[PDB]
DNA sequence: TAATATTAC
């Protein structure tokens, strides 16, 4: 429905390189993938206290590439170094996001809605 | 976890 507003579910990734590789699994990934910087190489109420975020915004149609700018927008605090954003689908066809953010600073997320997006149409 | 939802290492 128009300018439907997308809630994503947020996580601290456990493990950027097993995210990476499960946000791009489908065959098809490829043509559904937004990318931002350079990969970081890790080493090994509501807060999420974490440089690395996994997302998951389900039943959304927004584009990877304006789901990717805007949170490097929303994040730019914490000077984002990373970002891969994916759409997949459900089982019904109908479309979600991934996105994978790799930041320089420790996010402390406190309010569940503050990666929130809306549509523009 | 909240708070979208069946998608989320
Ligand atoms: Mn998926």
């Amino acid at each position: 429905s128009p300018f439907s507003i997308f809630h994503p579910n947020i996580q601290a990734a456990k493990d950027c390189n097993q995210v990476r590789d499960f946000i791009t699994k489908e065959v098809d990934s490829d043509v559904n993938t937004a990318e931002w910087g350079t990969f970081v190489a890790v080493s090994t109420r509501f807060r999420v206290y974490s440089k690395y975020l996994f997302l998951t915004y389900p039943q959304c149609t927004l584009e990877p590439q304006y789901a990717l700018d805007s949170l490097r927008t929303l994040l730019n605090k914490y000077e984002p170094l990373y970002i891969a954003a994916v759409r997949e689908l459900h089982e019904d066809g109908s479309p979600h996001l991934h996105v994978l953010v790799q930041n320089k600073l420790r996010a402390s997320i406190t309010n569940p809605n503050a990666l929130n997006l809306r549509m523009d149409t």
